């Protein structure tokens, strides 16, 4: 919507002013902005977009004030704070050129996501359970992380640990629970829903959309109409399926030639998975999927509205 | 003391127990329990021990049972889980081969720049703790809101310290004593001084911002005074060794140096300070013998110490003295 995205960026520039105390300190202050300026309002927000979007059809209809819909705004930027923070480490932690300045920035811009919750949210009942959650998945994030660095070692990817248990893990842990749970939860919250069997039956939803995204997004880097996960060694689902697939010559071709800075090499890999007829695996499971999601969906129970989990879904299979 | 030290150290194995005991992935919370027990553990642990002792100076005499106590060491680790997420961070930017005699933790197999994943994982982790044991307290949502406004706050000192240095050259003409004062006081006052004391008045229902304030007021001087001495003995101290010129921190030695340098020894300071060679050290520690800064200290804690003594005498509300008295004598030896 126009109207939603306009109103959510246009709280971006309040944040700034709350974090950069709008002090003694003036010249580390505007680096500060600066730093929010660079690294959280550009490109998509989609998931302080999805916070908005899910207390606007978690809320009662009489409740859904201009008020109320730019706190959820506000907690929405709270998520792209965290994804900022995220961001930050992970390009440095990989060493990426591009994405779309200093180390303890990553802990600062995460940090920040406290100071805005607690200037807006700290006199509501939903301000315990948001910094709990907001606690909760950073905690979990850091275990996805580690979990994923765990697939390597000395710069080559160990492919003894590809396994379909583990990848579902770091998707899980790293991906999922911030991306899909966080703003979902959020709306939740704010919306002065407190229940444990609400928030759980959501969360298994969540979670196997967190996947198939995930999935579809491993498939694309290789098949999409440019990727560098095969070059970076990355425990991406191709790779998993290709190790499951494999006779022990494919299996040598996946050590020799997985996780190479060789052009070739990449090539190589892509063949292989040309030949493992990885296309016709992801087809079928993007269809598998789909069909189980819809199914789970449609069963939602606990007074959980189901259109804001079928406009999750349809964003991401994009049918 | 004794009792006191083991006390306390006997509760960093249930707290790790807390937070690595997630049964689907085994392997990243046995990797994270040695995270907490090669980073956490190790060394002095005066900051979680003055928590413990800020707050039984602080609460009632007849509500110092073992379990507040015990409330107050849980306290004092989460302000080491804190400590040791820096001192992380820190290493791998400053590229430091040890701290406190261990190999810095970025160095060891398989880290690296993994150590920012393990520092903000390591800072996340205290709010578990307190989700643990404080969470029906009154005390819960101060003492959250003072863990993440330290946090921001110690952020800002050290984006502050980073502006004093550019492509690891330092920039001697930040190096003042107002942005000194400031990056002591955000950088290190904040999370060593100021959190222990703030941490043991909650935990005691203290919540009297008036005496939150001149609490501050008081730890921000103490806390001054002991990095301009931890400055001082890095270049004077008998280490039977300091690195801070080599490494051109921001340090009082240098500030001091250049406020009393005519031209020709602000030149020495400008060619030879945060320089490797060994003889670039030699020169800078002779400059600061030629430049009387040793008598320039003796004089600064003298007066110092008086300054602080009367301050404390002048606290007002229902702060007790001995507290800030006890700070003071274990900093100043005297
Ligand atoms: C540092 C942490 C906790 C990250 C969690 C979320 C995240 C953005 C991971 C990086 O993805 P990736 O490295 O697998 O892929 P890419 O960098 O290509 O997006
Ligand atoms: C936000 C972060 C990461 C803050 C770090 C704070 C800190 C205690 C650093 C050590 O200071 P230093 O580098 O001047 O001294 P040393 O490393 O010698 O103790
Ligand atoms: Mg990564
Ligand atoms: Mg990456
Ligand atoms: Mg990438
Ligand atoms: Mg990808
Ligand atoms: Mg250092
Ligand atoms: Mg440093
Ligand atoms: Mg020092
Ligand atoms: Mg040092």
């Amino acid at each position: 919507s126009k109207e939603e995205s306009r109103e959510f960026m246009a709280i971006f520039p309040d944040i700034v002013r709350d974090l950069t105390d709008a002090t003694d300190i003036p010249e580390v202050t505007k680096r500060f902005a600066k730093v929010l300026q660079y690294n959280v309002p550009t490109g998509k927000k989609t998931r302080g977009l999805s916070t908005v979007i899910a207390y606007k059809m978690l809320e009662k209809p009489e409740n859904l004030t201009p008020e109320n819909v730019r706190l959820a705004g506000i907690l929405g930027w709270c998520v792209e704070l965290l994804q900022a923070s995220l961001l930050i480490m992970d390009d440095l932690m990989d060493r990426s050129e591009t994405r779309r300045l200093a180390i303890n920035d990553c802990l600062h811009v995460e940090s920040s996501l406290y100071s805005v919750l607690r200037k807006y949210f700290s006199h509501l009942p939903c301000y315990v359970p948001i910094i709990e959650l907001f606690h909760d998945v950073n905690f979990k994030t850091n275990m996805g992380q580690s979990l994923d660095a765990l697939c390597m070692k000395d710069g080559r990817p160990i492919l003894s640990q590809f396994t379909m248990k583990r990848y579902s893990s770091i998707v899980k842990y790293k991906t999922s629970y911030y991306t899909f749970q966080l703003p979902v939860s959020l709306g939740m919250y704010l919306a002065d829903m407190y229940d444990p069997e609400q928030h759980r039956q959501a969360k298994t939803i969540l979670m196997e959309i967190g996947e198939f995204a995930q999935i579809q997004d491993d498939f694309l880097d290789a098949f999409g109409d440019v990727g560098t996960d095969i070059k970076e060694g990355k425990c991406s689902w191709l790779a998993v399926v290709a190790l499951q697939r494999s006779n022990p010559a494919q299996r040598q071709i996946m050590e020799e030639h997985y996780g190479r800075p060789e052009p070739e090499s990449t090539q190589i890999i892509k063949n292989l998975y040309i030949e493992l007829g990885l296309p016709a695996t992801f087809a079928v499971y993007e269809e598998e999927s789909f069909n189980i999601i819809r199914t789970h969906i449609h069963q939602i129970s606990k007074g959980l509205p189901h259109d804001l989990f079928f406009k999750i879904m349809k964003k991401i299979y994009k049918r």
